[PDB]
């Protein structure tokens, strides 16, 4: 076949980020996953000769029993070159929008051999029987900024048939998810989703069941600048947030009520709020905000991975 040359931004080296400790449950799940990815060729074992590292952990999506590997490529993404498909203002106007995970599609495209070293990561060892189990990718990895950009031409022709027969439908890709929206009746909308998934399945693409959304009831953007989200605790499970680019010019405000449940706390509820706000920012503007979270760094960093349910990770800072 053939790959796409890729580069880090000028003057920048690959990531050297320590692996953080994990629960035995997550370690066991990463070992099962990575064992299989290795046999399939998607990743290769490596040793300490590779000086780069990126943290890994494991998560379960909302209403799902399947562990999913999540590599926190945020540092590699900052350092990866920019790549040179505008945002659909119509998406936020649709009666219904379904979110499909298509991250499995990347694993069919090889990664430039000279870039692979930068994607190394380390599964910690249970009971310290080894110093760790290390791998690097041979294919486009989920969560890397480069993967949807390189795959895009492939994605366009995967979707050309379906779009040709359904122009009343909007399909927007952000990172590793498709956003599929229509004003159709929900029954009509839900079966068009199946139709799309059948088609993607014919291409090998399997898709975890998607989250549904209805933005038409959600109630001066400069796309060259970052979005910022601030969150405040209100008490009794309630939260407020503002999204803005210049401090006094708010573009959106809202409030978030914590998920019902016997087990809850501020960290879990914050991860819920971040995920709901990020999802809305993507549908409205196509960008994930940088979050200002009302919580101590150490507390967040100790616990947030116990509650994360998304395949992406935003930037955040603390107080």
């Amino acid at each position: 076949i053939e790959t796409v040359p890729v580069k880090l931004k000028p003057g920048m080296d690959g990531p050297k980020v320590k692996q953080w400790p994990l629960t035995e449950e997550k370690i066991k799940a990463l070992v099962e996953i990575c064992t299989e990815m290795e046999k399939e060729g998607k990743i290769s074992k490596i040793g300490p000769e590779n000086p780069y590292n990126t943290p890994v952990f494991a998560i379960k999506k909302k209403d799902s029993t399947k562990w999913r590997k999540l590599v926190d490529f945020r540092e590699l993404n900052k350092r990866t070159q920019d790549f040179w498909i505008p945002h659909p203002a119509g998406l936020k106007k649709k009666k219904s929008v379904t979110v499909l995970d298509v991250g499995d599609a990347y694993f069919s495209v090889p990664l430039d051999e000279d870039f692979r070293k930068y994607t190394a990561f380390t599964i910690p060892s249970i009971n310290n029987e080894t110093p760790g189990i290390r791998y690097q990718y041979n294919v486009l990895p989920q969560g890397w900024k480069g993967s949807p950009a390189i795959f895009q031409s492939s994605m366009t022709k995967i979707l050309e048939p379906f779009k040709k027969q359904n122009p009343d439908i909007v399909i927007y890709q952000y990172m590793d998810d498709l956003y599929v929206g229509s004003d159709l009746e929900i029954g009509q909308h839900r079966t068009k989703i199946e139709e799309l998934r059948q088609h993607l399945l014919r291409w090998g693409l399997t898709t975890p069941d998607g989250y549904e959304l209805h933005p038409d009831k959600w109630t001066g953007y400069d796309p060259s600048k970052d979005l910022i989200a601030e969150i405040q605790k209100q008490g009794q499970g309630q939260w407020t947030y503002q999204i803005y680019q210049e401090p006094s010019k708010n573009l959106k405000t809202g409030k978030y009520a914590r998920k019902r449940g016997a087990h809850t706390n501020d960290v879990k509820q914050l991860t819920e709020a971040v995920q709901k706000i990020t999802t809305e920012s993507i549908v409205i503007w196509g960008k994930t905000p940088k979050f200002k979270l009302p919580i101590q760094k150490e507390t967040w960093e100790t616990w947030w991975t116990e509650y994360w349910q998304a395949t992406w990770i935003p930037e955040w800072e603390f107080v």
